[PDB]
């Protein structure tokens, strides 16, 4: 007996098309975004060229329409340069990623004042997230009051981090976050076993303390978002590895065993995965569609997945229980049992669709 | 230029039918849904008979699937009788509604020990909503952990109610609640104009310092429900009033009116009549649906809606701006400038759309 889920949501995904594509493409990352259940992924914008000005949108945007085989959004991206530009794309992106710490990335803001202007510029009624790395979560959520509106932290890590947003949203402050999947399954204790190569990610992994606050801490947790980060292993094992994990694969498996064992319920999962993205980000449904998962079947994870181009994990020998069996987009089946089975192009850019579209004051 | 909203929810209404029809039918009450906004409500159970065992909800499924407009689900109401025999049905519905207090209703639960039995037997997925007020809010919550799951508060309307929950929330705890148009937007001032017959209502209406404390605690506020209670005049206006205000037509032309003047954002609102609705009760997408507001458009609430049998309104005099232009259901117009226009039956019971199931684990 199979369980039928909605279709599922990830909010922070590196596709790496333009200019990183022996990393991975659209082609490759949404097959195995379907292939890990997903059916809807918002892509950042720290391609090459990064998307932080028009025709590079109407470029990132014609590349996904091409090779996209499951719906997406683009964030654009924040520059030292860009503030008060982005008018009339705004409301085409999935929303505004300021990188706020040093990351795979140079869209380096070098100054709060930054972030203000960028606060005060970009339509209120349109998301904002940000890379706020320890410290730099409370300064930007400084700045989002200042300005009197939200902000949506991504990949939270630390208890540092997700007990300062839980005394926020105790003040009723207008903030959310997501977590990924490496901060509640790996910590400390695996980096010998990773090495520090393949180890390097942004946040940096956590203690053992720091992946039981995460946990103890759960209704603070907003969204679950894997934070696909593909690079290849000659470039993780190399002399100036990047930072980064793949996850797309990994990070529906690893939660269901969590719910397997009682970590969390079927209804956690969900919200995390589906409404509250839908909502934070204003995203649209998607009719007919749905993924069948198996909640028995117990695998232990290998050393590369099927589709990421990345072709290393960092939950290689993991033990799991739960696998996505089949996937259902907008009518079509689109994944059955390892195979992925509807073309690149298949995908969509939701913004484009009537529903997708945030809605604003006139 | 009108604003496109999706399509608003609705998860606490009287729809009056079987047994008292002369205040209210399906074909009357949602045909004041559409003419407020609202595509989707969830119907409670104190009708005559109450919807207390598999025979009535029968009755009433095939009612509503004849009279209805809009689409719906429909609640179980918890009675002192039929803990652990609502299984087999208990998937159909929206969920269980307790009636903790003394309202307009008999399903007396006379004993916590009859809480509990409702809390350990109902399924551990589906919802679970209450009438409590004031300290009847922290006993619930109480039985609500003694058994590890959830509840939601329905129609909260007083200071001492929403900073209980919201010191529950902080804690951690698995807490939802709604609040009603009338404590938001009347309190004791207005009892010298209403008088003591049409005024009845459950919860009593509030202090201004009661309303104070709901904006100011807007962040704790899940979602907002009518608790359309229709009353003829002759029953409000009698020896014995029964308790319970009109709604459906007002709640989204006041609320409105509040976005106007600043006093919370669009997006605050679609949150709380659109998302969490969806989120809490797992109630699905309708396809091809949305609202048109017009924003500019003041006028004053007269003696009574056009559409609610109950023929009266306590908001008569208010001034509002705001107003609901078009309504498209399924694909259909089902409302233009106060014609309805899809006839009883148009609407459909959402628990049975392949989407509108709850998942659980097998
Ligand atoms: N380690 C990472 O987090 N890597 C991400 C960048 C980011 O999300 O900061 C990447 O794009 O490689
Ligand atoms: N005043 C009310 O609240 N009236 C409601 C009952 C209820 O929601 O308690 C009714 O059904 O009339
Ligand atoms: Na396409
Ligand atoms: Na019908
Ligand atoms: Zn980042
Ligand atoms: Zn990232
Ligand atoms: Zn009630
Ligand atoms: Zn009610």
């Amino acid at each position: 007996k199979l369980v039928r889920l909605p279709g599922l949501i990830d909010v922070h995904v590196h596709l790496r098309e333009p200019g990183g594509t022996h990393k991975e493409d659209f082609a490759s990352g949404t097959a195995a975004a379907l292939a890990g259940g997903i059916t809807m992924v918002c892509a950042m914008p720290n391609t090459r060229p990064p998307i932080i000005d028009a025709p590079a949108l109407a470029l990132a945007q014609k590349l996904a329409e091409a090779g996209a085989r499951c719906d997406f959004a683009l964030f654009l991206g924040a520059s030292s340069e860009n503030a008060g530009t982005l008018g009339t794309v705004a409301g085409s992106a999935a929303g505004l990623k300021l990188y706020l710490n040093e990351t795979f990335s140079e869209l380096r803001l070098d100054s709060v004042v930054q972030w203000m202007e960028h606060f005060e510029t970009w339509p209120s009624h349109l998301p904002i997230v940000a890379h706020a790395e320890q410290q730099t979560v409370a300064a930007v959520l400084m700045v989002a009051q200042l300005t009197q509106r939200s902000v949506h932290i991504c990949h939270v890590a630390q208890k540092e981090e997700i007990l300062l947003i839980k005394a926020a949203k105790a003040r009723g402050l207008p903030v959310t976050c997501e977590v990924a999947p490496h901060h509640l399954f790996l910590s400390h204790d695996d980096l010998e076993r990773l090495g520090p190569g393949k180890g390097e990610v942004r946040p940096e992994l956590g203690s053992r303390q720091d992946v039981e606050a995460l946990w103890e801490n759960m209704a603070v947790i907003d969204c679950f978002a894997s934070d696909h980060a593909p690079h290849t292993l000659e470039e993780k094992c190399g002399s100036r590895p990047p930072p980064g994990f793949p996850g797309l694969e990994t990070m529906l498996p690893l939660l269901l065993t969590a719910v397997s064992e009682g970590r969390l319920s079927l209804d956690d999962l969900l919200q995390r995965l589906h409404h509250n993205p839908r909502r934070i980000f204003h995203l649209p449904p998607q009719e007919d569609t749905y993924v069948e998962v198996d909640l028995e079947h117990e695998w232990t994870i290998p050393s590369h997945m099927p589709f990421s181009k990345a072709h290393w994990t960092p939950f290689e020998g993991q033990k799991v229980k739960g696998t996505v069996r089949r996937v259902v987009l907008r009518g079509e089946v689109a994944y059955i049992d390892g195979q992925v089975l509807v073309p690149p192009g298949y995908g969509q850019d939701v913004r484009k669709w009537p529903q997708g579209a945030v809605p604003q004051l006139p």
